[PDB]
Formats: structure tokens, C-alpha cells, sequence
């Protein structure tokens, strides 16, 4: 088959300057990924946030402003996390029905918060470490490792990341693997 | 050794089919998550107890295994609260992971997995071994999965059991180990 499998391609921390460069470099490559934008930047650009819409992409949740959720009383988290579904709903985004926490760090009363909005965890099976100097060249590997159902961490700025766009899907297509998005009751990457 | 680590698991246990399963895997070196019902462990504490002298995890798999999201979220939390107590008290440990039954699940659900600490724990890929699997097709189902990645099978089929030798061939041909489960990613990674 064209789609014999499906992986979760994500991207955080949008939208940004950035945002709509990788938007075209997306569709124009034939892909569709999750946008997990922080609440305060879905605020500060309600257009860029329907830009993803329009472009294919799904949007959730990755915070208002980024902090280390676990350092948080449960009040700040609730915070936290319901500004965001509003500022993204808000923006003609959507609800989101996933969330991702800063720096992956959990606990349980997170994951009580998460539930109260209806919100299914998703952390990544592969770090692109794009965040963290990563090459053009190793990003595209990391996607490379990817199999059935798997989800990858990219992020909304880096340069490399927006470079790789291409060989991302070249790498997908030799496999026989497509871009899917990720579903909210097993948290794995699916078919559209 | 290990290039990878796969999740092996199995629901429905403790059995009069427990102790040869656990002889195979520790034979086979291998280990693995057992999702027992809470009435099982309350009638066999024993063969709790055998499950953690294999080298194996125990987890939560519900009470009575009904169908969660048709309960009340009071009924939802007995049979979760009650199961973490006849696992705890028969020495299987407090369970940190939890299986919905027929993987279904719902915000209400999630909520009381995370007043009791649980990671809700689906699946990548159905054995079908509870479908009248063939030994063959468990064996091919296990060859699907790569680094990360969750299995279904169960503690009473037969050919389960008949699977355990060409299952611990099929992952060290691949140098995939068998790993625990994650309660922060619920990916497989390696033991602690
Ligand atoms: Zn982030
Ligand atoms: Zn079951």
C-alpha cells in the first residue's frame, strides 16, 4: 500500500515566525503533523493558529507559558492547561484532545488535571533533539527509526527542522509509511 | 545485548495456566507485565507472588473486568481501588500501570487511573491470542513490533504458551529484550 503503516509527526512550541514556512514546507511535501502550541503564542497569533488548520495539521496542547508543570500546585496546572484550551479553541483551532507536558516531566496530579479536560497524554518514542543543535542530517535519521504507530518530537523554530521537511518524507515513503495523527484513546499514531 | 526493548505482556492471569507460562518465559529469558484481574489475585496470592520470583511486573487489569466506561465513576473506582489492594496484599506490589478492559476507555476512567497513581497501558499490537490465534500468527504478531512497543497476549491460550520458545527467538534475532513498561511514557525501556 501506499500507507502500509502510520507515524506521529509533531511539532512544539508554536506558532511563531516560523510557523508558516513550515506549514508550506509540510503540505508541500505531502505531510500532516500535530502542532502542540503553548496557549500564550495561539493568543498572541490567532491567525497562525487557523494557518495550521487550513494547512492539514491537528492542534493541542502544550502549556500556557512552558513551565515545569511538576513544580506546580494542582491550581496553576488546571491554569495552565484550561487557558490554553481556550486561547486555542479561541483561535479557531479547535479543542484539543491531547496534551503535551513541558520537558515530558509528569505526575499523577497532572495526569488528574489532563483527565478533567478531557486531555490524553502524549510524550514522543523518539527525540529529534532539533531543540538541541541537532544536524539536518541527524533529524532525518531520527524519523528514520520511526516504525508503525511511533511519535517523534520536532519543534516549531529550528531552521534544521524546517531543511529536513523534504528527506522526512523521502525517508517515510521508502518505507511505505505516512504521516497519521495520534489518537486520543491509545496516544499512537493512526490514519487520518 | 539489547539494541531495543519490546513490552511483553499478558492479561487475565493469575490461572491454573500462570505457572507453566512463567516457567517458559524465565526458561526463554524473558520477562514481562501481567495485567491480573483483582478477583484472580485475591483467590491465587500465591501465584502472585510466583509472577514476581519469575521476574515479572504485575498490573492493574480491573477487579471483575467489566466494561469501565458503561460504570459510574464510584463503581469504577472500586474495581480499580479494590485491585490495586488484592495485588498489593498478596505481595504482586501497588501497581503503577493500568489496562482498561477491551481497551476502552474515557475521560471519567482516566481520572480515577490518576487518584490511584495508574498509567493507562493499551496496546501496539493485538496478539489475537484470546481470537484463537494461531502459534504461528502470535509468533509473526511479536515480529511486528519494534523498540517501545506493547504486545497484548494472555495468560490462559495454549498456544501462547506454545509461542514463548520462537517469541524469544524472533526478538534476539532482532537484539530487541524483553523490557518493563514506563509509568511516565508507558513505553517498553529497559528493567530497572
Ligand atoms: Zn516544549
Ligand atoms: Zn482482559
Amino acid at each position: 500500500a501506499a500507507c502500509n503503516g502510520y507515524v506521529g509527526l509533531t511539532f512544539d512550541d508554536g506558532p511563531s515566525g516560523s510557523t508558516q514556512s513550515l506549514l508550506n514546507a509540510l503540505r508541500q511535501n505531502g505531510l500532516r503533523a500535530t502542532m502542540f502550541n503553548q496557549g500564550q503564542y495561539a493568543a498572541q497569533n490567532p491567525s497562525l493558529v487557523r494557518a495550521q488548520v487550513d494547512a492539514g495539521m491537528w492542534v493541542a496542547n502544550h502549556s500556557y507559558t512552558h513551565p515545569h508543570m511538576t513544580q506546580l500546585g494542582q491550581a496553576q496546572m488546571d491554569s495552565e492547561i484550561s487557558r490554553t484550551q481556550q486561547a486555542i479553541a479561541g483561535a479557531g483551532g479547535g479543542t484539543p484532545k491531547l496534551f503535551r507536558p513541558p520537558y515530558g516531566e509528569t505526575n499523577a496530579t497532572l495526569r488528574s488535571v489532563e483527565a478533567k479536560y478531557g486531555l490524553t497524554e502524549v510524550i514522543w518514542d523518539v527525540d529529534s533533539q532539533d531543540w538541541n543543535n541537532a544536524s539536518t542530517d541527524a533529524i532525518v535519521q531520527a524519523v528514520s527509526r520511526l516504525g508503525n504507530g511511533q511519535v517523534i518530537l520536532m519543534h516549531d523554530w529550528p531552521a534544521n527542522t524546517l531543511a529536513a521537511i523534504p528527506r522526512i518524507a523521502q525517508t517515510l515513503a521508502g518505507k511505505g509509511l505516512c504521516s497519521g495523527m495520534i489518537s486520543p484513546q491509545t496516544g499512537r499514531a493512526v490514519a487520518p
